[PDB]
């Protein structure tokens, strides 16, 4: 596009957004030795808003935290397997702990995407800028 470097920007923050909601999850598990749970409220897209908290039924009842989406325009935050929700539990692990991959896009398109992902430890992290995803998902 005409200005790669706000493109970059929008995305790198976008990306850390998604990953301090992650870390929060987790880490909020690992403190209060139980399971804190994370949910994508809109289309399966963790970009749309998020609320982290204890699961019950679907639901999260009474959300510790919320996130009311990115803020820049055009980008999705979409897992892999489509997952709509993400349990951590007392040791940092997921329940399952089947290894995450979130690409993070703009304009729908993986040009400059972003990949989060998450071991089968639990452990997040976001990929280096050379690394782009194989799809937006």
């Amino acid at each position: 596009g005409i200005d790669p470097f706000t493109e970059r920007n929008e995305l790198q923050s976008a990306a850390e957004e998604l990953n301090a909601m992650l870390q929060y999850a987790r880490s909020e598990a690992v403190s209060q030795r139980r399971a804190i749970s994370i949910q994508a409220l809109k289309d399966k897209d963790w970009g749309k808003g998020l609320s982290i908290g204890v699961l019950a039924s679907g639901s999260i009842a009474a959300p510790l935290r919320k996130h009311d989406g990115f803020r820049a325009a055009t980008l999705t935050a979409k897992e892999k397997s489509a997952v709509e929700h993400l349990t951590f539990t007392a040791n940092g692990t997921l329940v399952p702990p089947t290894e995450r991959t979130f690409a993070i896009c703009q304009n729908g398109k993986t040009d400059g995407g972003r990949v989060l992902s998450i071991s089968q430890a639990g452990r997040i992290q976001l990929e280096p800028s050379s690394k782009a995803p194989q799809s937006c998902y």
